[PDB]
């Protein structure tokens, strides 16, 4: 019933999900989950993993995947740094002196989408100023989307997905 509909929505992803390396571990995390809040959950964090990806693919940067901030990323690169507003990147290339970051983030509504982009872009021009005090130079990068449509499933897929997820919260 319940068991059957979450048998239905994991079988949806086994069929249409990329066979990409880079997912396992999260595609697994959804699979082995019983309980529809906790689908719910690993599902989300499956779609926004795809997008982080494809956001730093196209963008040449090293995902994020251990949730460092910024000043743990300079301090593992040998680079001290002063007292830095808290920040989490998605992606991050560090070369020499030149730090480039990258944030994504979904706003299907434009209203919204705009001032999502000035809450990113505040947080990261905070960090800009206080790292020239340290001679990095800050790139910012904003990758902002209207959807949650990403390389590594059908889009279609992608909708009925997270139809079904949000739904089961019936049990």
């Amino acid at each position: 019933g319940m068991e059957e509909d979450i048998a239905c929505v994991k079988d949806l992803v086994s069929k249409y999900l990329a066979d990409n390396e880079r997912l396992s571990r999260q595609k697994l995390a959804f699979l082995v989950q019983t309980e529809p809040r906790m689908l719910l959950m690993e599902g989300l964090k499956l779609l926004s993993l795809c997008i982080e990806i494809d956001s730093c693919n196209a963008n040449g940067c090293e995902h994020n995947s251990e949730d460092k901030s910024v000043e743990r990323i300079l301090h593992d690169h040998g680079i001290l740094t002063p007292s830095l507003c808290f920040v989490v990147p998605d992606g991050y290339k560090l070369t020499g002196n030149v730090l480039i970051l990258l944030e994504c983030f979904v706003r299907s509504s434009p209203a919204n989408f705009e001032q999502k982009y000035i809450e990113d872009f505040k947080k990261l021009e905070q960090l800009k100023e206080d790292l020239k005090t340290v001679n990095i130079s800050l790139i910012p990068l904003i990758d902002g989307r209207t959807s949650f449509y990403n390389e590594q499933i059908p889009d279609w897929v992608n909708d009925k997905l997270r139809d079904t997820l949000f739904s089961l919260l019936r049990y």
